């Protein structure tokens, strides 16, 4: 019987949201399941009433590669040659899904990440590996600005966040482009910042998304007086690393987005894998104090690993939902863009981890409690600085998927709940009536 204290007036970072991606034709793989299952998958991902309520959507800016195939491969680029633009909305197979989920679910944060500049800008003449030619830095700055401008003016899509390079540390067997940190500062200071200023770009920059979770690729730009003007967000993946503070990023008042993580080595779809990712979010919120957290694919055609939250079998036209969709939903469905983390006893007892969030504009709040141990844990929650009448529990476990429970009466700013082993429960409430 342990105690968690939640303080309404001790506040931390603003939460920008939670995201997924459908890059590399996975958006088209959803549609191939048929209209009925397509809408079911949109619902599971983005609905705030019967889904995970993801609030950010990450997509690939087409590079024109020729690798892969139609099930997993690149999209045509809107600038296939230095002297040719091709604003054909059919080039980007993510546009139909973006329009549908912005309309139906109000998803209004749209991140486009570049995996590679087009081949004619690359040192090896290919979108696979290599680097950006130094005599193509301006062409790439123009490339990025023209995409933000013309996705709006031609396709009606507002790109609110632009990711300038996915994993600049890595050359892969698919779309990739290697940068050094100093090459990124030179690109920001001498090309991106003056081009974005000249074109009056208001989209925020998610800085080069390091494969490992550190700010090393951003330190050079963050300390540059010109580049720092548009280092709006420092992005990073969490493949093979752990959650640490981004010291220089916080000193410059910038945001932190963990824009991709998944299990590429195993295929665990049970609550144990789900609680692994819930614990990653908890560490992200409390160690790094980050602002947005992303899984990799929302739905994908890989039934053999954990790169997506939903595994689609294209041959039988079926899909299977892993527990990680719901364990991540325990955060993402309730913590909307603009919410604010508040103080809660982060570790009340062994294997129990707690965070808390509030909406400063409605008085709504959410308390997310993880129990990734083997023992039932009775917890008494003391609410400091606010007094709701009741809380509503939502639980995910080996037998429950974001299951709404009976309301729990709050007696003098205190309520108790027994956390089941290997489970996660969110308590949701409102202070204004
Ligand atoms: O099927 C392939 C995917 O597995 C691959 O996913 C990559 C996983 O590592 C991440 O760091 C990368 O950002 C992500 O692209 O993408 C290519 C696709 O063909
Ligand atoms: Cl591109
Ligand atoms: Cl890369
Ligand atoms: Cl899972
Ligand atoms: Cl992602
Ligand atoms: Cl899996
Ligand atoms: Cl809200």
């Amino acid at each position: 019987a342990s105690t968690v204290t939640v303080d309404w007036d001790t506040t931390y970072q603003t939460i920008d949201g939670f995201g997924v991606s459908e890059a590399f034709h996975q958006s088209n793989n959803i549609a191939r399941l048929g209209e009925t299952k397509q809408n079911e998958i949109y619902d599971l991902l983005f609905s705030t009433t019967d889904g995970a309520g993801f609030s950010i959507f990450r997509s690939i800016l087409g590079d024109g590669g020729t690798w892969g195939n139609a099930d997993d491969g690149p999209n045509k680029t809107m600038q296939p040659a230095e002297d040719v633009w091709d604003w054909n909305e059919s080039n980007d197979d993510q546009i139909p899904m973006i329009r549908a989920i912005q309309s139906k679910y109000g998803v209004d944060q749209i991140l486009y990440t570049v995996w590679s500049p087009p081949a004619w800008m690359k040192t090896n003449g290919s979108v696979v590996g290599g680097s950006l030619r130094t005599d193509k830095y301006q062409a790439y700055a123009t490339y990025l600005a023209e995409h933000i401008k013309n996705y709006k003016s031609k396709f009606g899509i507002e790109i609110t966040h632009i990711g300038i390079q996915n994993e600049p540390n890595l050359e892969t067997s698919y779309s990739s482009c290697r940068w050094s940190p100093e090459e990124l500062r030179i690109f920001m200071r001498d090309y991106l910042v003056p081009t974005f200023d000249k074109e009056n770009i208001t989209a925020k920059v998610v800085f080069a998304e390091n494969m490992s979770f550190n700010e090393q690729y951003a330190i050079n730009s963050l300390n540059d007086p010109i580049a720092v003007k548009r280092v709006d967000i420092v992005g990073a993946h969490n493949y093979g690393s752990s959650y640490i503070p981004f010291t220089t990023t916080k000193s410059k008042g910038k945001g932190i987005w963990m824009t991709e993580v998944s299990d590429m080595n195993g295929n665990d779809t049970t609550i144990n894998d789900g609680l692994r990712w819930a614990k990653e979010i908890h560490d992200f919120m409390t160690i790094t104090e980050g602002n947005a957290w992303f899984y990799w694919w929302g739905a994908c055609f890989k039934t053999y690993n954990g790169e997506g939250l939903i595994q689609m079998d294209l041959n039988s036209k079926t899909y299977k939902v892993a527990k990680r969709l719901y364990t991540i939903g325990q955060f993402s469905r309730f913590i909307r863009p603009g919410w604010q983390r508040i103080e809660a006893t982060k570790n009340p007892v062994s294997n129990v981890y707690v965070t808390a969030y509030k909406d400063p504009k409605t008085g709504k709040f959410a308390i997310v409690a993880i129990n990734n141990g083997w023992s039932k844990q009775s917890i008494t929650y003391t609410l400091k600085g606010f007094s709701p009448a009741s809380v509503t529990p939502y639980t995910t476990s080996s037998t429950q998927n974001l299951e709404k429970g009976s309301d729990i009466t709050v007696n003098n700013s205190s309520f108790s709940f027994e956390l089941a082993p290997n489970s996660i429960t969110t308590f949701v409430g409102d202070t204004e009536s």
